[PDB]
């Protein structure tokens, strides 16, 4: 419903910040975090009526999630955790809840200028990755 005009697409990534941290934080075991901190993916997005559809492609892995808006749904992430995702819209802002194992973390991605930024929250840390249009 014009619900991510501005986001379909392909987009590529060019630069990350503070990712090493954030993905301790996460959990994730040492040689995913050294293997996946090289990967630069592309996320391409694509919306078919209330459907989003958001895939990565990248050399450490390819993940897909298709999704509605305020609707519950099974991830399992690229480091191979299995979630519960809830993906809403505020304010612009796509805003995704991660659950498992008693433990969340939130991943916010929003439009600035040409990019899109995508910021990810673990208690107190945070990683930034900023794509660009592929
Ligand atoms: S609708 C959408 C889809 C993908 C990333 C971000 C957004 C958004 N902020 O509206
Ligand atoms: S924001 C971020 C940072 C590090 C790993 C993964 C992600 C993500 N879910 O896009």
């Amino acid at each position: 419903s014009h619900m991510c005009d501005a986001f379909v697409g392909t987009w590529k990534l060019v630069s990350s910040e503070n990712f090493d941290d954030y993905m301790k934080e996460v959990g994730v075991g040492f040689a995913t975090r050294k293997v996946a901190g090289m990967a630069k993916p592309n996320m391409i997005i694509s919306v078919n009526g209330d459907v989003i559809t958001i895939k990565s492609e990248s050399t450490f892995k390819n993940t897909e999630i298709s999704f509605i808006l305020g609707q519950e749904f099974d991830e399992v992430t690229a480091d191979d955790r299995k979630v519960k995702s809830t993906i809403t819209l505020d304010g612009g802002v796509l805003v995704h809840v991660q659950k498992w194992d008693g433990k969340s973390t939130t991943i916010k991605r929003k439009r600035e200028d040409d990019k899109l930024v995508v910021e990810c929250v673990m208690k107190g840390v945070t990683s930034t990755r900023v794509y660009e249009r592929a």
